[PDB]
DNA sequence: TTAGCGCCCCCTGCTGGTTAAATGTGGTACTGCAC
DNA sequence: GTGCAGTACCACATTTAACCAGCAGGGGGCGCTAA
């Protein structure tokens, strides 16, 4: 009937030894047995054996099915879920099941809640929900590169990926390709190739039904659709007021605006 | 009494598969101008 | 009007990194009994 009770708090214990351990755990905060490697100490001998095992790497119990030996029996019991499945914990909202309690708690925090505090990157403006995801973001974007990484479009060298990407975003309104015979410039290589074809007079695309050649693919396509396709009729736009037909809509719109 | 043991949890952190935002590609209309 | 020459949409395919559940390591609390 739990005759022994702790006067310092609400806990009541059966035996004297249990109550003494409880006082040491939560009321005296003194640990007699101390780790020899560091300042860590343990009230219970098993806890100190835990730290000594971590200090030395001793793995007592081996998994039956795999190549993992745990240093604590509970770690092996948790590792056995890898083979059995057996997701014990269940979310109370979406009823999803998880192999670990911390996995379920993180799921509830990040999937079923709105005003959750997030982590801000100390080096950039991004805001990340998880600390582990922030560490991944730091370890890739803000990681230092000893050999550097050249810009894709200029001779600038950067050692942080975030800096390189920010610099490369400044070239998105730029016409890298420049013709060697005039001042014309463009952003895609195909346009530069077309312009050099016009400069040289080359007409690579040739009509297979006539003697006419063209410097661009679309010009040949429209020529074939006009003078080699009887079923094609040019789009005619009649004026809104006068009704005069215009092949180009822009001329029709301008005429309608100036029409009386 | 006291250590061994079992259970159970919390806290922290890394990791690949998923996915959504960002960005590059290319087909195809689409206008300005000289004829 | 038209063909040439250059520009402009934009659906689509990569590219990229946050999202997220699956994992393991380090520690703390108690409730049993045997020894
Ligand atoms: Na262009
Ligand atoms: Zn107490
Ligand atoms: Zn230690
Ligand atoms: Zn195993
Ligand atoms: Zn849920
Ligand atoms: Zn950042
Ligand atoms: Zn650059
Ligand atoms: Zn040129
Ligand atoms: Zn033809
Ligand atoms: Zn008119």
């Amino acid at each position: 009937t739990r005759p022994h009770k702790c006067p310092d708090c609400d806990m009541a214990f059966v035996t004297s030894g249990e109550l003494v351990r409880h006082r040491r755990y939560k009321h005296t905060h003194e640990k007699p047995f101390k780790c020899s490697m560091c300042d860590y100490a343990s009230v219970e001998v098993s806890k100190l054996k835990r730290h000594i095992r971590s200090h030395t790497g001793e793995r007592p119990f081996q998994c039956s099915l795999c190549s993992y030996a745990s240093r604590d029996t509970y770690k092996l019991k948790r590792h056995m879920r890898t083979h059995s499945g057996e997701k014990p914990y269940e979310c109370y909202i979406c009823h999803a099941r998880f192999t670990q309690s911390g996995t379920m708690k993180m799921h509830i925090l990040q999937k079923h809640t709105e005003n959750v505090a997030k982590f801000h990157c100390p080096h950039c403006d991004t805001v990340i929900a998880r600390k582990s995801d922030l560490g991944v973001h730091l370890r890739k974007q803000h990681s230092y590169i000893e050999q550097g990484k050249k810009c894709r479009y200029c001779d600038a060298v950067f050692h942080e990926r975030y800096a390189l990407i920010q610099h490369q975003k400044s070239h998105k309104n730029e016409k890298r390709f420049k013709c060697d015979q005039c001042d014309y410039a463009c952003r895609q290589e195909r346009h530069m190739i077309m312009h050099k074809r016009t400069h040289t007079g080359e007409k690579p695309y040739a009509c297979s039904h006539c003697d006419k050649t063209f410097r661009q693919k679309q010009l040949l396509d429209m020529h074939f659709k006009r003078y080699h396709d009887p079923n094609f009729v040019p789009a005619a736009f009649v004026c809104s007021k006068c009704g005069k037909t215009f092949t180009r809509r822009n001329t029709m719109a301008r005429h309608a605006d100036n029409c009386a």
